[PDB]
């Protein structure tokens, strides 16, 4: 349904972006620095036996207390790789056990929970915090705050973010060096915001990623969560400008144009939650080394089991 | 799909409340008494001729200043008949021209905005504030600060509500003795809360009502916006208990057993968004004088401009 | 999903019409003339307090009486500005207050019933008649007589539509340098034809048009009522070239480029009813003055009540 | 979903029809007996080798000419048997190698053309001549005159299928003792009005009845074409007696209690088209010598090729 | 929704075929013809009064018995044109009263029966006989496609021209006014015969299934055609071989190789067989052909229109 | 949808089986007992660092080999727990890393291959053997419907059987700490081994497929119950027939035969394996046992909740 293989190859459409992207970008992080990261582990009671599971809590947007798990495989070597794992939509940090896939391949894995969502497919425990009033919103997260860049929902995900990193780094066993942040879908554009903002994180993998590309996605699929900006702009006929202007802060294809870490990404050619323009905008502008694995008869799922062994591959010929 | 309608006429369910409901009410109502109503109506350029329509502001929840629209229709008499409407979910304000009915009808109408809403069919202008912390939720506005009646929505926005029939009263060439409130749908739902709640209404209309008998509305349909809840307990699967509490304290059921104006209700048979036994429920608990227009062939649509005539005509025969 | 908006402004299609159009529409006309148009307006009995309302009468196609409101507003004016409204696709003349916008404006609206529908969302009371039998169709009005423009249904409804502007002209209160025809989807592509055709009309207000581009839509999209067409082709297999004749002498594209009043277009570019490029093809052959507001993530509802504040905004400036 | 088979086999509901249902078809059918049945039977060159196929043009309702095709075996005897052969919703008389099946078993064909439909799945040729005025109507042809019994659409149907039944008669090969009439849904309910009607059938083939049980059918299912009846009444509120008077004229369970041929039925229990309950009725009610084969997992395709010989049996042994 | 029609006039991609396309098909059919074919027509008992039906059983696919009918209009002319139908997918050979068309207009029909299927909109009774069934999606596009040898049209297909085989056998049948035809399913079966045969005279092809399938499954996601953009979701790393298999069985790669007269059908709207993938065999049959286009119709095709189109087409070659 | 939760508790319908039901079970694992069961635990190269994986090959049904995975999470104690783990329709035992849970919870897992299926959402390994495979309709559920000894789940049933025999043959497997699991087609298949073999030690079985066929499919249309609807759709002289044969496969037969602790879960809102048809197993299933229940849950079921529950419940039971 979209542009075909070899136009998506080399589609890098003008990008948009207002001349203070940096600037918003320092200002809120260093607001955010004034508070004291205080990364707390607490070992967890857990009936895991490969593993040992921590209860984490950071200081993420403006001081605000963020849950994660920390997942550490029962293992030899003393200093250990780590992935800072980003979830899904209405997905939430849910049960430890729910994450056994990068410590079982010999991974510290953390977890970041997803202020106010957690509700959707897999539980959550952190709440939002909006900056003042809550401004009249289409139902979800993609239009929470969309008037302002200062008080939109993503700047608070992505400053989360931003400090998970920080709060993996400060858990001895990690090794600094093998800093991996990771996610799909929307954990995806979380990561690809990290990838750009983040000082620690030292690879990204960045599969079939949401919140890119804004403006072509609500043109090209009705699909949700894209739809949720659609459905608001239908109503609010006077604010298509301060919408989209919003958006340009927060729009992965703006964060891979200042990316410099190794990457790997993936793209179903069948998506129409994530299509594949979209992903390719941001990939072509991905300014580190990369690749790409490309799922031409995948969906949303993209590839699947076959590219998590992808992604171990990767890493293992990254760090040797 | 529902029960027969001469089952619906005598579906008379068992109704769960905590012990506390009118001590809840009684204290939420105080607390924003607190603060000065402070109505304003300011005369708005519009085009309109044959009504002036005023940009309304007056304190609902806690002090928060609501907007609305106050439309006078040009005529003669030094104190009208008015009708406080509320609005339907995803609805706001939207423009005064969208509002003309009450007003060719000879009544003022006193139009409330929906707190945080007005993004999917009709533009709003109120923003929400929650209690403190925004917990986890699934998208929309029925499962915002579920866990705690203090911390939910419909807290807000019943309280906005009563202080709406406040401020219509508070408008001089507003006949006191004749207030009516209106809604269908979620507008439904919030009258039928204010029937109970305040002493300044005469009358209560209130078409397909939603925030109705909702342990049995998630069982009998997978539509939105009851599916909000739904999906919610499909994630918080150990929270069933706590949701339901929070919602006794909200459901029109409960507020209908309490209610003692004058009501003329409507319902559509084929409804899926507000099923009939929802409907029905809150009908028969309603403690006041009562009417019900029975639509056997329409959804959710209810009874339409027939249904407007109807409305109409009930309220000149109990004016008289 | 159409052609993108640069082409949309530029798309200006070889027109397809037979020698005989402008004879064929001069003899419809001059053949029902002879028929005494006979305006009759009843003043009704009404809760309306703002509005007079009138029953009205008066004769269409072959002097067959064509039903109609006459909503007044109640002003000190001896003279008022005039809608001629139209009516939507399996809608009737309804209820007076069914009609209140342009009367709540300061304008008398004329809402003209439409023939043989009425059914669908909101009743009508005028029936159709046929030229003669009735020939084999698709259920629906888009292929009632399509076999010879003579037996056409729309022949009936835009000779109605005609004679509707000539009854209004006729009340002693209407202004007739302001008189202004309305419609948006099938009324937009009524009031198209009214706009090339009738001596009377001064202005054209002309929403998301149907009845444009027949050949083009139903290419396009599978929706109704474009695929009544469709669906009566893929029986009549034989009959392809006669029904896109027949066709084109109702096409809105070839009212368009005769027309001569001011007008104001709207459209939505996700309209998957009336697709984007059937209405930027009347809209760019329309030869009047003329503007467009374009609704870029509005499906069929348009610009909806922002739009509205636009056409009263053209035609106070356009009046002034 | 709808009544379990032991239900469905005890199912006898309190019938309604007018007083006046014997006089309605009486005087009906007695005024379209006033006009020359003229049945014209011509022989078409015709690619078909085993059969001699007819183009028929016979009297209907009001001396109206109705297309038909007759279909000849080429056999030895005289005489033969026939089957008088009525169409489903949206069809016609088609081609006449679209009617094979009862040629190629021994009996000539009489396939009787439907007045204004032929446009859905099978072309047809005959066109509908109102009874005046054509009524607000919803698409389609199950609220054609339904405000009238005398201006109903199937009261010009059900005339012109019994005096098909006369045209095959007339036909000097057919065996008059050996006159079958058939169909199935619309087909079906045709058949029954005309085993009632007819002074001149010998056996009824019924299938998957249509036009049965009206009330109930609009309750239970939402499928078309049923649902052009419910969606008149979600318009046109005011109408409901009326139109379900009207509808007890034309109710297969209403003729099935008058006729007295031996029939075969079929149903299939999971068909959301002509729903089993509404079959049920009419089979119960029944007043001939009767059988029903049951398809307990079919939808309204019912027995389909299984079915046809049941039928071939059932004619066998009745004609001994 | 697929190309406009002046292009599909005249598309004309690159075929993609193995080396071994011919030594595939000539091993394939000498190993059925070691078995004997063995026509068996046993004449039934029925209520039809204007033909003699037979039930029939031949030898396909390495000896296996495939069930057919054999529809006879009784008329004077001894030897009768003859009319071999290949069935759509999910059919099967039903009742001999399901197959009338062709003996009303004067044509001896065999039915071939399509093995293993059957059971969706009508019933058939002929099984299919593979060693091991790899694992597959549900119905019979990927059964086997990881190898030509084992693919289930391997086995359709030898049935197919086996079928024309046991057609020409019968003796009432005229050998030099044999057609094969079918829709669909049907279709591609006719196409694969209309390569491989020695015996078929013309080609009835309508709305044909089983063509180009590498450009189908990335046009649209109906069925069956999305039985094998399934098997592909989950089976990531069998790609190149599963549409190497494909090309061993693909219309377009029969289409060039085929001689006999043709009528094809297509429709403009079908999203089952998509324009594209009708216009590409069509502008591959080698040869002398026709093409009936309906542009407002989905797979429906040209239905009973198309069927007096055929019957004329016939007379025409024929005469 | 379905009943209401206060009859579904008390819904105990009446059970249809044949007199012959144990005998045909007894006669199919008699005669695949005749062939050497032969495991053979090939330790893979792995990126996995918590867990030993092997790739495991057995004879089920009638000597014929089916694919594994063995998953040994790296631990002190020497002879472990273990789960036999029973997959869903139209998936497969896809890769080590997709089944890492119950390793990492201390217990050995042995996940079974699903002959002929991998295909639709997880890759397989593992082809279905049959002679003729008759008419069906798309899918498995239909696959050799006409006779229960030559119906598809009589393989799956008896390859399962004997994976728990297979798992026992492994050193580091406690043999008497040997539990079954599955969810949908898993929990089906679960369901038949608690009642056939006597080497397990408890029963984890989530939203049940398999199970009150002749409900099934008159309450929903879903897939895959919808296969044999369709079938049945079509062969319509087929019904009793149809029935007789699901009678040997059915859970609710099976529960009322089975005497170990059971964990059960339900979603009241599963429209796949709809509530009747999962409360008629439970409420036969003749042991010990306690049943989860979802009520806003579809089939998905209790997911991770569910995945707490059985870690709790087989604590309480190895304590
Ligand atoms: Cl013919």
């Amino acid at each position: 349904f979209d542009l075909p293989l070899e136009e998506l190859k080399k589609y890098r459409p003008e990008r948009y972006e207002e001349k203070d992207f940096d600037e918003f970008w320092e200002e809120t992080l260093a607001e955010s620095e004034k508070f004291p990261l205080d990364p707390v582990f607490e070992r967890m009671e857990s009936h895991l036996k490969t593993v040992e599971a921590y209860d984490v809590t950071f200081s993420g947007y403006r001081g605000q207390r963020i849950k994660g798990w920390l997942l550490v495989p029962k293992l030899e070597e003393e200093k250990l790789p780590c992935v800072v794992q980003y979830i899904g939509y209405n997905g939430g940090r849910g049960f430890p056990h729910d994450w056994l896939f990068w410590p079982s391949m010999g991974y510290i894995c953390f977890v970041m929970d997803t202020r106010g969502q957690g509700s959707g497919w897999l539980k959550g425990d952190t709440p939002d915090y909006p900056e003042g009033p809550v401004d009249p919103q289409y139902p979800g997260f993609m239009t929470r705050g969309i008037l302002d860049p200062r008080t939109y929902y993503y700047r608070r995900v992505f400053t989360d973010a931003v400090r998970a990193v920080e709060a993996a780094a400060s858990f001895p066993q990690v090794d600094q060096e093998r800093i991996v942040i990771a996610g799909g879908s929307q954990g995806g554009g979380i990561a690809l915001a990290v990838s750009a903002l983040s000082k620690k994180a030292k690879a990204l993998l960045c599969d079939v990623p949401f919140l890119c590309h804004f403006r072509r996605a609500v043109q090209l699929v009705d699909t949700h969560p894209y739809a949720e900006i659609t459905n608001f702009l239908k109503t609010h006929r006077d604010k298509e400008e301060i919408v989209f202007r919003t958006l340009s802060y927060f729009d992965g294809v703006n964060f891979a144009a200042r990316a410099k870490i190794p990457a790997l990404f993936s793209v179903g050619l069948m998506d129409n939650i994530c299509p594949p323009s979209t992903v390719f905008a941001a990939y072509n502008y991905y300014a580190g080394p990369k690749e790409i694995r490309i799922y031409p008869y995948n969906n949303h799922e993209g590839g699947g089991s076959f590219q998590a062994v992808e992604q171990v591959k990767f890493l293992k010929k990254l760090f040797e």
